[PDB]
């Protein structure tokens, strides 16, 4: 059995191997990559996402989100306070201001220590979930706006057409901006490209151990857990690596740099933070192996999560017994 310790694997596809996206995902899984929950893919040297990033300052961040924490340094929740719109150029200047800029640090490990020590005492502002793409239309390999759709995957595997569309999102980050512990909607895969700027550090729990993280989260956030049997779906809970280690939770960590892709696998819980000003693009996707995870994925029906139009058909077809309750939670 490949990758039995569930380590994060790093791949260096050649230009030929970079042509067929689905085939390379399958290849990584044949090597056990999915057991970690996350893999890094370094594109071949001949590849580029677009020519330059010199002309992005006029993109609008319609609803920047200030991420306000509550709790303790290693066990906290965050809520998103809406701020006034600003352009990417204005956001970059804000990220680099004294209030928000990355502090002096010696290496990624020093910055990680500073993050977990000090995150709760600041409220960084995040450009998240902006529909759009920065891939050039002429980039034919690993273009996140040109992947096969999840709707087409479900039709190919299970035989029925469904409504819905699947498009990418942009994320503009700054120091301390945080993504809470979660799996993807319907336990889908995700792919993430860091277009420009400073790194993003990731933490991940192997899919085979995801229930261990859920159990700890219920213990550490007891009111939240009483409110919703799938409250991690709300994407607001943070637990530090120190607390995970103290509780024996299996996990790994890795830092992504500009020009690198990360793939998260079905039911791989992940969380992390941005080191400084950056821009990432991400989208969910499916493969034949996802179907069984989609059929079993937990759902939030308490109201909080209230997700995409496209999730309706996935619940409707893959989880008919749960559909009516889930739908009540969306309205
Ligand atoms: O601004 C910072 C460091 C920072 N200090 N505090 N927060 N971040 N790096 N920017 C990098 C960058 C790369 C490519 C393009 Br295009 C535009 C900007
Ligand atoms: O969860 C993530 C990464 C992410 N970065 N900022 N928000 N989420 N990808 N899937
Ligand atoms: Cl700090
Ligand atoms: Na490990
Ligand atoms: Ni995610
Ligand atoms: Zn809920």
């Amino acid at each position: 059995a490949q990758n039995p310790n569930c380590n994060i694997m790093i791949f260096h596809p050649t230009k030929e191997e970079f042509n067929d996206f689905d085939k390379y995902i399958a290849y990584m899984e044949s090597q056990g990559a999915h057991r970690a929950g996350l893999a890094k893919i370094i594109p071949p040297k001949e590849w580029k996402a677009r020519e330059t990033y010199d002309n992005i300052s006029e993109i609008l961040i319609a609803t920047p989100l200030q991420q306000v924490a509550s709790g303790r340094a290693g066990v906290f929740t965050q809520y998103h306070k809406k701020k006034k719109a600003m352009t990417v150029g204005e956001y970059r200047h804000l990220a680099n201001s004294k209030k928000y800029q990355t502090p002096p640090h010696q290496n990624f490990e020093d910055l990680e220590r500073k993050y977990w020590k000090n995150r709760i005492y600041n409220s960084p502002i995040y450009g998240a979930d902006i529909s759009g793409s920065l891939f050039d239309e002429n980039t034919k390999q690993w273009n996140l706006g040109h992947l096969g759709t999840i709707q087409d995957l479900l039709e190919k595997e299970c035989g029925v057409v469904i409504e819905g569309v699947n498009t990418p999102y942009l994320y503009f980050g700054m120091w301390k901006t945080t993504f809470a512990w979660h799996t993807e909607d319907m336990d889908l895969y995700s792919i993430n490209y860091l277009h420009l700027g400073e790194p993003k550090t990731w933490y991940v729990v192997p899919p085979e151990h995801g229930q261990r993280l859920e159990r700890l989260a219920r213990e550490l956030f007891p009111g939240s857990s009483r409110g919703c049997g799938a409250f991690l779906r709300h994407k607001v809970a943070l637990i530090s690596p120190t607390v995970l280690k103290e509780n024996g939770i299996p996990f790994n960590r890795i830092t992504q740099e500009a020009g690198e892709f990360m793939v998260t696998f079905p039911y791989g819980y992940h969380a992390g933070f941005n080191h400084g000003f950056n821009c990432a693009e991400a989208i969910n996707f499916a493969t034949p192996r996802w179907i069984d995870y989609g059929k079993m994925a937990s759902q939030c029906s308490c109201g909080e999560a209230r997700v995409t139009f496209s999730m309706d058909a996935f619940v409707r077809i893959l989880q008919p017994e749960r559909y009516d309750l889930w739908k009540r939670g969306q309205d």
